[PDB]
DNA sequence: TGTTAGTTGGGGGGTGACTGTTAAAAGT
DNA sequence: ACTTTTAACAGTCACCCCCCAACTAACA
């Protein structure tokens, strides 16, 4: 029920024609190296490639586009009004979402410290493994509701375990803030903290 | 004050970074 | 108009997200 997988997609354009046909051969002759390397080599072969050579994969390229005007045109215009809606929501819904994993991968590569554990988080860590249940979503029920029925006293190690993480997120935000301040990045820093 | 999103567990399907160039889109 | 960003190919590695609900820091 996805109209943006059914609609046609840009033709490829000429250095990467090349490199997906180029890619098999390189791998094929270089079975142990990384596609990383490969395609370095492969770019550098497009590079040296005489411009004569190039304007073949150009002028294919050209032709594809051409096409392409066609089937995304007939495509469009057989779409039904809801099925143009559900195709703009998968696009922008496609879009968030690669915008979100971008800033979630820079911020790992910049290493910042895990938000807190809360009680009821360290709850399911320790009592995850030995719930009942068919599936994790069952397991966690489990859990979930062995939790709801703890007595304040029965809690008294897990709250102290999220109590002492409070004090590791918080120190370790300490550091790493500054260490972005270093860097330059005071914009990746906290607006508002609290205790 | 009310909203958000990131945590806990596992597991399978998903996807950005990496190596590149091109040119269509979107931003300014 | 003029510049930056992104979508387009793919193999391999790392994570990432999502589902289930509860909880809560940071945001607004």
């Amino acid at each position: 029920s996805s109209v943006l997988a059914s609609c046609p997609k840009k033709p490829v354009s000429s250095y990467l024609r090349f490199s997906k046909e180029q890619l098999p051969i390189f791998k094929a002759q270089n079975p142990d190296a990384k596609t990383t390397e490969l395609i370095r080599r492969i770019a550098q072969r497009w590079r040296e490639l005489p411009d004569s050579k190039k304007k073949i994969y150009q002028d294919a390229y050209r032709a594809e586009w051409q096409v392409y005007k066609e089937e995304i045109s007939r495509f469009k215009e057989q779409l039904t009004p809801s099925q143009i809606m559900s195709l703009e929501k998968e696009i922008m819904d496609k879009h968030l979402k690669r915008k979100a994993m971008t800033k979630k991968k820079e911020l790992t590569l910049l290493g910042k410290p895990k938000r807190p554990r809360s009680a009821y988080n360290v709850y399911v860590a320790e009592r995850f493994q030995e719930a009942k249940g068919d599936s994790p979503q069952e397991k966690l029920k489990t859990v979930k509701e062995n939790w709801k029925n703890l007595s304040d006293s029965e809690k008294e190690l897990y709250i102290q375990h999220a109590k002492e993480d409070e004090t590791r997120y918080h120190n370790e935000m300490k550091s790493w803030e500054e260490q972005m301040i270093e860097v330059g990045r005071k914009d990746l820093l906290r607006r508002t903290i609290k205790k």
